[PDB]
């Protein structure tokens, strides 16, 4: 097979010393760095310069755009040179997606569900409001932080998929007749499937079935590993089924979605609502144990 992108123990720009690969993802690999002018650890993010399909220009565009928003990592860096282009950011500390899988039937309680779902739909919110669609929402693009003062905070940890949906006024950009997704078929929305222009919504359909697989631990098309097998059962599949295991103000939260096109702007707060509602009926207060805690 093919070599690490990065050698192990190389210096990028007399500054990163590269410790050890912790992640390869769709369209790159990730390292642990010692960033030798702060003297503290990052992450960073590399693609090869010869690659088919590169992200991290829309990685760093994003990052840059949601500098001082809450639930997304510090940007630190980044470079292009003739191997590698690269990004440099906040590290972060245990990802959602192992988090839930650790739970014994790989269930979440609904304190730890509501309270990350609160947390993950702010983000969302967050990249909307600077005119990008995150178009991959799934578990394992959110890590809770690895400080006492972070690891309460849950980030938004990629953007390569992201696209750019509004003009610099916020018009809404005309969509393309067809679209062709390239994101994750478990948690993607019918529009993905439909190879239609993704939209808002499609990122609060992706969180409605990442909030269901944590209180059920699974997805009614877990098992089908064919994108349009998949795509046929979301197609006709009754949305209401999966409100059992939800607080009550979920039906709300989905005749909403489901009320939702590209080019209508979602009611945020009553999305919110919904979350905080749904926290204050449970008892829910924030300082109370994660799962993963307890
Ligand atoms: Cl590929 C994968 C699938 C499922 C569960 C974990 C996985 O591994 C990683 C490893 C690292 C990351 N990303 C990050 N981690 C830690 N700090 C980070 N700052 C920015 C990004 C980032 C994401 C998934």
């Amino acid at each position: 097979e093919q070599p690490d992108i990065l050698s192990v123990g190389i210096l990028v720009k007399e500054r990163w010393k590269v410790l050890r690969k912790i992640g390869g993802g769709g369209f790159g690999e990730i390292y642990d760095a010692l960033d030798m002018l702060t003297r503290e650890n990052v992450a960073l993010k590399v693609e090869s310069a010869q690659q088919p399909k590169q992200v991290l220009k829309m990685e760093v565009a994003v990052l840059k755009k949601l500098q001082g928003k809450d639930h997304v990592c510090r940007f630190i860096g980044c470079g292009r040179n003739d191997r590698f282009n690269y990004v440099v950011m906040q590290l972060q500390g245990r990802n959602l997606a192992d988090l839930r899988r650790s739970q014994s039937r790989g269930t979440f309680t609904i304190s730890t569900t509501l309270r990350l779902g609160r947390q993950i739909l702010e983000s969302i919110e967050s990249i909307h409001s600077v005119g990008f669609l995150h178009r991959d929402i799934k578990p394992s693009n959110f890590a809770m932080g690895r400080f006492p003062s972070t690891c309460r905070k849950c980030y938004m940890l990629d953007f390569g998929l992201a696209r750019q949906f509004t003009n610099s006024c916020g018009d809404v950009r005309p969509p393309r007749a067809v679209a062709g997704f390239r994101g994750t078929v478990r948690y993607a929305s019918i529009n993905a499937h439909r190879n239609r222009e993704m939209g808002r919504h499609d990122d609060l359909w992706s969180l409605f079935y990442m909030l269901v697989e944590f209180v059920v631990g699974q997805l009614p098309w877990r098992k089908i590993k064919d994108k349009e097998q998949v795509g046929s059962i979301k197609e006709r599949y009754d949305h209401r089924l999966m409100l059992k295991h939800l607080p009550p103000e979920f039906s709300i939260f989905l005749d909403h979605i489901s009320s939702l096109d590209y080019f209508t702007k979602p009611d945020y707060q009553l999305l919110t609502s919904v979350f905080d509602n749904s926290i204050k009926t449970f008892g829910v207060i924030e300082s109370d144990p994660f799962d993963w805690e307890k």
